[PDB]
């Protein structure tokens, strides 16, 4: 899976090693080996979320595993909200998740 | 809607509060409530646009509203070019917009 | 084409003008005029790739040219791995490429 996290929290306000903890959390939540988990964190951005510039985060999750129903992703979403609210001290209203399906041909390795 | 703006303008050259004005402009242009508008601005990047490293911006617009025709998005595109040319003092040739359709199941809230 | 490169290499560790060389390389690899090639480089990010926070890069390639088979993109992928390994002194295991198809209606110009 590919996780991309954008936040308007300054880089020096984002907990040290967040990318490592989100990698390990995503492997457990998604039921994927950690050696197939990828995390990118982009802090210090200018962001409005739901019309507001209070601290926020946007998480994108792209995977071959993504099934096009909410019920299929709802448990995963809840886990990622729990993860980010505790790590970044954000309210649930200050996080949004987007899920994107991928097919194997899209991924270039080696 | 989700707007993401990449620019090679340094963060301290991007007008203060651009994310707030682009949020309000997008709500008006797209005909969506501002409490459903999300804007991310990533400045200070290294960018080439149309083969050139003059100042530029790339805007991505993702929404449940996106209809897969140019005629459907042409009025919106024109408004966003007017917005960015005036805010960032860019020529029309130094902006590109990409539109992406979303479905409701892709968006994780609460 | 639209290329987006994320890396955890600090901005001052990324070779000067990488965006220009990747633009020119992409035009040659993809067989597209350089005036239709767009490159965004986002350095200094926090990243894990394949579970690890060693230096890495993620490259996304979006184009009207993208055919949904690996065999169609395998030669391009190999060229981009050769390009990034030499520019960023990364091992082949520290790069991943994602390919995304676009249609003309998605691109707002003028």
């Amino acid at each position: 899976p590919f996780l991309e996290l954008d936040t308007n929290l300054p880089a020096n306000r984002v907990p040290a090693g967040l990318e490592k903890r989100l990698c390990a959390a995503a492997a457990s939540i998604l039921g994927k080996p950690a050696d197939r988990v990828n995390v990118t964190v982009r802090p210090g951005l200018a962001m409005a979320l739901s019309g507001s510039t209070e601290p926020c985060a946007q998480l994108s999750i792209s995977s071959i595993g993504v099934v096009g129903t909410a019920e299929d992703n709802r448990s995963h979403s809840a886990h990622f909200f729990e993860f980010l609210t505790k790590e970044l001290a954000l309210g649930q209203d200050r996080i949004l998740i987007r899920f994107f399906p991928l097919e194997s041909w899209q991924i270039g390795k080696i």
